[PDB]
Formats: C-alpha cells, sequence, structure tokens
C-alpha cells in the first residue's frame, strides 16, 4: 500500500546511497593499486510479507546490504574500514563466520544506525551490513532461492544444503591457503 | 596531471559525486510524494587543474592553504524554476545534516555590475575514504535557467576576453541580461498561479 511505501521510502533510501558508497570503497582500493577487500556489493529492503510476521526499531534488517569479498581474511579489513566511516554508528556485529547458523549460513554482521537526508529532515534508522565471501554468496543466494520457492525443506534437502555449505567453506579455506601458500613462498624464502 | 594532484582531487571527485546523486535524491522526493520539485535540474564538476592553478595564482593562495581558501573544486549546479524558488532550496540545504553551511551569497538581490545573477552556498561536507573521513569545501549555485544561461555564456567569453569584451560582445551582453532578468520577473509575477495550476497535476 501508500502507507507501507512511506514508512519503507527511508529504508529505500539508504540501500541506494550505501550501495553507491560501499562501492566506491573499491573503486578506491584500485585507484590507488591496491587489492580491493570488496568484490562487489548488493542490497534490497525486506519485502512487506517477511517484516510481517517477524514482529512482537530492533528490526535490524529491513534494509540490508551484503557485501562480497574473496578471502575470509577480508572480512575483517572490512569491518574496519565500517568503523573509520563517520556517516554510521556500528550498533552490533555477528559473527557468523566463525561459528555458523545451522542451515550451513555464513557471514559477519554489522548493523549500523544511518541517517539519511529528506525534504522532511534526517531521518535515522538502522540497516544490517552482511560481509560473506563469494563462496558463501554463491550457496546462500541458491539456498534462498529454493527457500522462496518451497514452503519448510524436507530433512533431506536441509541436510544437502547443509553438506554443501560444509564444502563451499572447507573451499574459502583452501584458497585461503593458497594465497598464503604463493605470499610465504616468497616472503621467508 | 600527477600522482600528487589525483590523490587530492578524488575527495573531490568523489564528494561532487555523492552530492550530485542527493541533490536528484530531492527532486525525486518532492515527485514522489506528488509535488512539483523546484529543482529541475542538478549538475557538477570538479574543476580542473589548471583552473584550479589559475585562480592560486591570482588569488595569492599557496599549496598548503589550497583546500581552506578555493571554495569551489568541488561545484554543484542546481537549476530552479522561479526566482522565488531558490530560498525554498536554501531552505532544503540548511535542514541537511550531513553538510554545514559556511556562506551565502546573494548575487540575485545584490546583483553584479555585469548582470551576473546567481546564489552560492559554500557548504563544509565531509566525505568517507579508505584513509579516512575528510572534510572538504563545495559550492553550491542556485540559479535559474535563464541565470544559468546567461552566466554560462559570459563565463565563456570572459575566459577570452578576461573582462575586455569587444563594443558588439558587451552590447550584447547587457542587453541579453536585461532581457533574462526581465523573464525571470514577468514569469514572477504569476508564480502563484503557475504553482498553483503545477499542484494539481505533475508528468
Ligand atoms: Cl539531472
Amino acid at each position: 500500500t501508500l502507507e507501507w511505501e512511506e514508512f519503507l521510502d527511508p529504508y529505500i533510501q539508504a540501500v541506494g546511497e550505501l550501495k553507491i558508497k560501499l562501492r566506491g570503497i573499491r573503486k578506491q582500493y584500485r585507484k590507488q593499486n591496491k587489492h580491493s577487500p570488496i568484490e562487489f556489493v548488493t542490497g534490497r529492503v525486506k519485502p512487506i510479507e517477511s517484516i510481517k510476521e517477524k514482529m512482537a526499531h530492533d528490526l535490524q534488517d529491513i534494509a540490508g546490504l551484503r557485501v562480497m569479498v574473496q578471502f575470509v581474511d577480508d572480512v575483517k579489513e572490512v569491518v574496519d574500514i565500517l568503523h573509520k566511516r563517520q556517516d554510521m554508528r556500528i550498533i552490533q556485529e555477528r559473527d557468523y563466520i566463525t561459528h555458523r547458523k545451522a542451515s550451513g549460513y555464513r557471514s559477519y554482521h554489522v548493523v549500523v544506525e544511518y541517517t539519511v537526508d529528506t525534504i522532511n529532515g534526517a531521518k535515522t534508522i538502522l540497516a544490517e551490513i552482511q560481509i560473506r565471501t563469494l563462496a558463501m554468496n554463491f550457496w546462500a543466494t541458491i539456498e534462498h532461492s529454493l527457500n522462496y520457492k518451497y514452503q519448510d525443506f524436507p530433512d533431506e534437502i536441509k541436510k544437502r544444503l547443509e553438506i554443501t555449505a560444509r564444502i563451499a567453506h572447507q573451499l574459502d579455506e583452501e584458497m585461503g591457503e593458497i594465497r598464503d601458500d604463493i605470499q610465504e613462498a616468497q616472503a621467508l624464502f
């Protein structure tokens, strides 16, 4: 409706601004000839339907951003950059990378207050920035679509999704190790 | 166009990019609320290095004070329908918490001798940068289309003639400055009627 359109305006504006802003971190690393910790960024406003069920703001993810990085070690590099930012205040961090969810989902969550300027004045909202690897984004994107297309998965499907997440993670670890073993195979001998 | 010039200008390129999008989002916000936007067009530029160097030579600015003394390395142009819309845009800027308005210059009320009309708002704007927050000066000018048409043309001619216009060109600059003011004054006379009509339907 129009009432929901009005309530979500500031979250829609914030996702827009934060996408541009987080994408510009990457451009800043490349322009100064350095590895960008950030590969790409996406975001959306929670669809009306998903919001409605989940309430008894402290609904943290109405505005959601997804920051993809190549390696697990890049995650902390991005969290530090977010700490140095003057346009947001970090309210909450959750390390679901070191400690995964039961489904297999892995991600680092940073919840921020973000203020948006409107013609009706400043509006401060919460936004959730999810940092994850390419491998975790591969898994989460597919898991998310299969879910949205289903409804709750049979147990056997849920297990198979868990297994593919487990292997996607071993892949991140191994790619982390290849990167290390390259630079080590130059740095120490 | 060196490495040190590139490192210096980046925050300004970044700031112009953000401010263009933010100024256009104002226009978009009005329209989303089914209101007509005072702002029609938004433009911006980072001053070219050789214009920066010129302005340093002519004002006595050194490299050390450059970021403090030169107000319009980042420059934005906001085009409005009516002279009386200028104050409405200025109001929206004062309301913003992402900038601090440090100086305003009213060359509409205090029109220059040449015929130049514009309104300048100089702001402090902070950009977030992988090397940390960086505060810059940006200059937002607010103009009608007729003010913009005359000014951009006078500026171009003035790059060539620097105050010394051929008699023919000056005569024309002066009549067009009068005609352009008159365009805005005549239209201003029925601004209330036009705006009332605009509130009825925005395509
Ligand atoms: Cl535009």
